[PDB]
């Protein structure tokens, strides 16, 4: 049928910021995940039309993807690291909620999440 509008990657009314933690999220965390062999299905919003998932956006009401996260980081959309971490967690959780356990897309998300947790374990202070 139709996809929703994608999550915003900028907003004129939302205060913008750069912190060293946000810089680390973009240059270390996002970059490491983006190049992973399993990253590509997560590099843009789920196209429920092209993927023939007519119920995807009936079930997933807070969609999130790494393409959106990357642009948010590039645009200084976030005020703090927690906002960005929340977006990553939402992306993984959506995949686990929508898809059958043990599906390939779930295994891909699980591998990306393990790597994500490894990199955020070293998030610098401040
Ligand atoms: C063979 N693959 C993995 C694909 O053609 C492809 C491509 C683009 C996106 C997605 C996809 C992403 N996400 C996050 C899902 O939860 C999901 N469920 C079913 C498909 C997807 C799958």
């Amino acid at each position: 049928s139709t996809n929703p509008p994608p999550p915003e990657t900028s907003n004129p009314n939302k205060p913008k910021r750069q912190t060293n933690q946000l810089q680390y999220l973009l240059r270390v965390v996002l970059k490491t995940l983006w190049k992973h062999q399993f990253a590509w299905p997560f590099q843009q919003p789920v196209d429920a039309v092209k993927l023939n998932l007519p119920d995807y956006y009936k079930i997933i009401k807070t969609p999130m993807d790494m393409g959106t996260i990357k642009k948010r980081l590039e645009n200084n959309y976030y005020w703090n690291a927690q906002e960005c971490i929340q977006d990553f967690n939402t992306m993984f959780t959506n995949c686990y909620i929508y898809n059958k356990p043990g599906d390939d897309i779930v295994l891909m998300a699980e591998a990306l999440e393990k790597l994500f947790l490894q990199k955020i374990n070293e998030l610098p202070t401040e």
